[PDB]
């Protein structure tokens, strides 16, 4: 549960992302992948990259990152009412791609890391606060549907 002025710095921080979405995109993947190498074995179509440079020039992991952080961004933008947008994705993460709740977690790091690591000294306190808050609002209500499913 967000305030009014809370959805209001998460949106204004989504701003710096919808400038280059494949950008961060790719960078968040490229976070995940490296600091969390049991992560790529899930991927069939990435599972091939052994390194980081292989990463930085997939142009199909950039494509990918636009698809996470498009789904990411609709889902934000509801504050909180999102029901209709993520029960797929949980359905779709629990039955289809087997991703634990932890690898949530993960990305939900990765995505402040990378935010603090491209606007070094413009993702202040207040704004770390509520984007922290809304991923973890959006990871609450994927496991309220894991739980639903059985999926551990
Ligand atoms: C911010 C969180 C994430 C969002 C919004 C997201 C969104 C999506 C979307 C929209 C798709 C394509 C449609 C679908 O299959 O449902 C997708 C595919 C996928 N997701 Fe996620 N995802 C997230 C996190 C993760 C994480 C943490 C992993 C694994 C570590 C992951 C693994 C996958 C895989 C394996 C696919 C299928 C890729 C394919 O072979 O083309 N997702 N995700």
């Amino acid at each position: 549960g967000l305030s009014d002025g809370e959805w209001q710095q998460v949106l204004n921080v989504w701003g710096k992302v919808e400038a280059d979405i494949a950008g961060h995109g790719q960078e968040v993947l490229i976070r995940l992948f490296t600091g969390h190498p049991e992560t790529l074995e899930k991927f069939d179509k990435f599972k091939h990259l052994k390194t980081e440079a292989e990463m930085k020039a997939s142009e199909d992991l950039k494509k990918h990152g636009t698809v996470v952080l498009t789904a990411l961004g609709g889902i934000l933008k509801k504050k909180g009412h999102h029901e209709a947008e993520l029960k797929p994705l949980a359905q779709s993460h629990a039955t289809k791609h087997k991703i634990p709740i932890k690898y949530l977690e993960f990305i939900s790091d990765a995505i402040i890391h990378v935010l603090h690591s491209k606007h070094p000294g413009d993702f202040g306190a207040d704004a770390q606060g509520a984007m922290t808050k809304a991923l973890e609002l959006f990871r609450n209500d994927i496991a309220a549907k894991y739980k639903e499913l059985g999926f551990q």
